[PDB]
């Protein structure tokens, strides 16, 4: 068997690209149609990122030389600065002008996650009406493509120029072609701005060197979706087929022999005797009404009988098979099968908590690299307009100027939704006991909560003194 | 049985190279297509390495002879310039700029599992832009290979050069051929600097001297998969026939013999009869349309009727044989059925404990022997470009250079994620005990945990003395 | 019964050398194909050797007639040496140089556990770069024969060489055979140096006086795993026949002596009459397409009938069968049955401990007398050597030089991976009780948590004084 299957080798790209736009349209096809992909992407949606993204930008005073008080006022500056700007009512930061930022970043996850990749462009607005005119709108990945479909070469692949050692110098992307009366135009974007600002941002994960354009994760089980549908349909005409049902009132006569000498006879000149029968027979019966139920029973000729039989008679097993299958897919995006088709039979707790273990490191491992690195750089390039504006003030004896050390003033870290939990009693105790055996500091068990230690700790202070202001036990 | 199966002995070499091209194929298939194959490369990634893979740098200062507190010092202004070097935005420390630090442990853990090895080419940059110079680009091991596809030979096995004792003195890669256009180009890559700075790193497991070329884990589980897939589409046609069905209106004549006199005298002259008689037919099932459901039921020839016998009519046991070949796949793939098919059935907190306890054993093993190795030696080519550089000053009275004792300066240990907590309560309570009662210290409970004591405490002591600043209880 | 059964007497060696060629083959091909054997060898891996094994250095100073505290000091400083040797990055400690000592010992451990013996070579490298000149390579047994492949003598058996006692004087090794287009040439290697340094080390489990070679535990159950194979196979086999449809379309005709009559016509001269009706058959039929499915019913000769009578219509015992044969080869291999083959199904707690209890004691044993004095050999070796350079410094007043006591001064033990916890609480109180009820002492419950009490105490110290300048509760 093992003998009649020898796939060839070839690179990644090699045997991804020719049937890249092929793929993409079954992933977008399978996603919009069935439901358990809906469903899938939505747990992506609602974990990776969940109800709200906050920032926390933490500057590496140490390597830039700045007193660490220095460092946090200016983070409490830029904090709020970012903050005031992000969750904006008129959706300034997008240049489409109607979304935000937590749905900026869930449209990213979510189109990465579906198609292998995200692209993200950043403008300058010439409008004054806002104090920041850095504004992002995304490109969804068909739109790169090579201009006029020109075959791919060396350092032109899919839309994307590489240079000798395939880092990535700039794209080419297509206008919408809707509706499909006009020819698309291609345009070429450089990677990066001349002064190092990032005019285009495309984040995917790549498995090996040389890979260009992310594959989706759902190439691995599109044909499992067919063959649950399939069998969806196979069980459907199976219970039509079970409720079938036949009934005729039919008469032997056709006597062999005489069978044949009456054939014999009808044919040459006697067919009246068929003729007449059939008469008697349909009067008979036109007297008789003999109803089943509310139809009338047909009648076929003489020596002729219906025959239906059907294939072996046991159980179909359909359970079982759609268990293993929704296991396959499950195992495919790497969620948990209990939540995927949201069958919770006979769950324990313990085994039920190591489900939502393993998905929630898988979930916070997709967070880190997918989501975190896009918002990362949005950040640091409304960070460098307001610095740009002198919104917000760099430290007087910063060692370097921001354009050197981008990273060291950008040292961000994001902090999505919050471990969901699964008893509640549980893990607060973990957390009161970690907080006082000393193994654990505020900032994380705030962390898997979604929140941050320091507006806590104001708003605690605030309670307190509101309590002993009106004469109530602090 | 056993007297038909003679299998030859040859060495690890001599039986995996004539194949290997098409075993690493083969096993790219199952990562590109088959469900669980990537599953398990995902289960791999999210345990070995996890979300992040923080450094911690122990200089041998007993061996250099230099005061313990000056060695931390050092360690304290390494780490700091590692950290900002390493989870840098630009990708710099990436050739293609693309991949930070954790992605590229994350892909070489992954390469070496779905290939047997992995390959990393260090690069010094000639672009001041940066601090730092050297740069990383990995190498997908299809791309070392035989110069021209020759012939095989003692000293040049699958691309790369070997002595007399076999030590590989260099490799030969080969550049990307996509498009397959134009001829394929070895070049010739020494393995390390001639000032035994490491140029090429090859990081594989051995089985046995002599083995130069790693194999994929999937090659004692690929023909499993494989039964897999096809028990997958028969069970499919089992259950599309299972809701087979035919219905005839079968009428019987052809009385043998006088079948067989009917047969001479159509034969002869007598064609009119069946002529006729398929009219009569045909006129009467037209003023009858018999219609058992949606459909028509077919007409059979005289004394022509169906019969669709079938083979056995029991159950096939589906799902203990899909189970058997679950856990032959984890079994080869080292880890833990249940979370490999995320089948979480009855399945006990003890004996999951117990099966999570096996996959940690041999996820920490594989931690220890692959990743740890590669990123000690990126680690000690930038260690040895920021001394170079006088980024790092070493101690005065050092008993050696750095370039006599590398591994002395460079000795260094890496913290992947820490251990997944299945309960919470119970591991919190070893923590806690353990600590109190004096057989354990902090790092290694933060160390299971994914921590360090060190910034830990820092952030305590912060914690504690912004609580009292502000009036809260300690 | 008994009577067709009488198996010869001779000696272990008579019974194992004529086919020690074809067993190693057999035992090979079993671990590269087989998921099973490869998983056994993993565990056999993990938990005999485990991520890292150290040493412990307890120099009999009582023997010596040495202050024990300059015993102390002298184990500690051999420790600093000894470490720093070991984990080099650059593997110097390998000829071959991929190998540091743990994947040394591991590959060690699984030599000996699918070959039954191991050999090592340590050869003295004449290059200065290094400190240490001591190396090591690992020697197949494959490369252990007679010169010339000449058939075995009463000294000279398979490779090696044996006085009138049987001392293994030497051996005789051959070069590689890859690739097979050059005639092998053998060595003759001598045990040991002539002033009683080991040259060569060879480690096996002898059963009987003579044994020259080591067995392979997997000569135990090879014909098992084959009906293994075998049952999925024909289980595969059986569930496509379970799924097969067979229906066609036939008439009856066939009038016995009618029959033969119409044959007789046809032989003779009228074979008009079955040309006829296939062609008026065919011509009803295209116009009819009667088809089952997507596929044409096909049509069968008049007489003919298709008949797939089959056999026994029951279950198979598949599971039951399949869980004996594995629990037959847990049983051969010396592991138990729920991580072998990872059927944890229904499995409490408490047994689960006594089997992983035996299953410990067993490793435990194998730890002892294969990994343990395969690494002490090493060590021995290492530390001659040190000496030799004086590196490290033997107390002045000893009683006797390093040569005349090597097992005193070499006396040292190993640690390697510690028992793993299947609770958590139950072995922490086991340990915490122990040490306060005074039947223990700290270094064993490192020991089996794979810690040393020295440096958790000097940890201890530190963490104890830091936490006081830091200000936290001590």
């Amino acid at each position: 068997q093992l003998r009649s299957w020898n796939p060839p080798s070839e690179s990644v790209d090699a045997a991804l690209l020719p049937n890249f736009t092929r793929g993409n349209a079954r992933a977008d096809d399978l996603v919009r149609n069935n439901g358990y992909a809906a469903n899938a992407i939505q747990l992506h949606q609602d974990h990776i990122v969940g109800s709200f993204f906050r920032l926390s930008h933490r500057p590496s005073w140490r390597y830039l030389g700045i007193g660490e008080e220095e460092a946090r006022a200016f983070s409490r500056e830029v904090e709020a600065a970012w903050k005031e700007f992000a969750e904006d009512d008129c959706c300034c930061i997008d240049v489409e002008r109607k979304r935000t930022f937590t749905m900026m970043i869930r449209e990213g996850v979510a189109m990465h996650a579906f198609n292998g990749e995200l692209f993200v462009q950043a403008t300058w607005d010439t409008s004054s009406s806002r104090l920041f005119r850095t504004q992002f709108r995304m490109v969804s990945p068909k739109r790169i493509s090579n201009p006029n479909n020109t075959g791919d070469s060396r350092n032109c692949r899919a839309g994307v120029q590489i240079n000798d050692s395939g880092a990535a110098l700039g794209y080419y992307v297509s206008e919408d072609g809707y509706p499909g009366w006009m020819p698309q135009k291609w345009t070429w974007i450089p990677r990066e701005l001349p002064g190092g600002r990032a005019s285009f941002i495309h984040v995917f994960e790549p498995v090996e060197d040389g890979q260009t354009r992310g594959a989706n994760v759902f190439y691995s089980v599109m044909e499992q979706m067919k063959m649950l549908d399939t069998l969806q349909n196979t069980q459907l005409q199976s219970a039509i087929v079970k409720a079938m049902y036949a009934a005729t009132i039919e008469s032997e006569l056709d006597t062999q022999s005489a069978m044949d000498f009456i054939l014999g006879a009808n044919s040459q000149e006697q067919r009246e005797r068929l003729t007449g029968w059939i008469g008697e027979i349909a009067a008979y019966y036109a007297a008789a009404p003999v109803r089943l139920g509310g139809a009338k029973v047909p009648h076929l000729m003489p020596g002729d009988s219906l025959n239906l039989q059907t294939a072996q008679d046991t159980d179909n097993g359909y359970s079982v098979f759609e268990q293993s299958l929704l296991r396959y897919i499950a195992a495919g995006l790497g969620v948990s099968y209990e939540q995927l088709s949201r069958n919770y039979a006979q769950m324990s707790y313990s085994t039920a908590r190591a489900s939502a273990n393993e998905s929630w490191a898988y979930f916070m491992g997709r967070r880190k690299f997918v989501a975190s690195r896009q918002a990362s750089q949005m950040f640091l390039c409304w960070l460098e307009e307001a610095i740009v504006r002198r919104v917000v003030t760099l430290p007087s004896k910063a060692r370097f100027s921001f354009q050197e050390a981008r990273s060291a003033w950008g040292n961000c870290d994001w902090i999505g939704s919050g471990r969901m939990a699964i008893d509640g009693l549980k893990e607060v105790q973990e957390a009161v006991m970690l907080i006082e055996a000393g193994l654990s500091t505020y900032e994380k068990e705030c962390a898997k909560r979604g929140d941050d230690y320091q507006e806590i700790f104001a708003q605690q202070v605030r309670e307190t003194m509101e309590r002993r202001a009106a004469g109530l036990k602090p």
